[PDB]
């Protein structure tokens, strides 16, 4: 049923996040916009609220990680089902660490 294709890394620099999932991305010289897949939910599993509680992770954090390292990269697949340009999946991360990696580990600090 569900076919898993091989998503290969791309180099894309976050220039700044929107409403935690939808964000910006330079792709290779050109910008596209991202809808990240990890959804969960605060102090739960992983159900529905990928914008966690924490405030800045999603706007203030996402792309500062993608200012501070000079290594972006994007676990994206090269055959994501997006709309036009905006909406691509993905993981970005600045030096190796992503994200949501970041404090949503110990519990985002506030």
């Amino acid at each position: 049923a569900t076919s898993t294709k091989k998503l290969h890394k791309e180099p894309a620099t976050l220039i700044k996040a929107i409403d935690g999932d939808t964000v910006k991305l330079m792709y290779k010289g050109q910008p596209m916009t991202f809808r990240l897949l990890l959804v969960d939910t605060p102090e739960t599993k992983h159900p529905k609220k990928g914008v966690e509680k924490y405030g800045p992770e999603a706007s203030a954090f996402t792309k500062k990680m993608v200012e501070n390292a000079k290594k972006i990269e994007v676990e994206f697949d090269k055959g994501q089902r997006t709309d036009k340009y905006g909406r691509w999946l993905a993981y970005i991360y600045a030096d190796g660490k992503m994200v949501n990696e970041a404090l949503v580990r110990q519990g985002l600090a506030k």
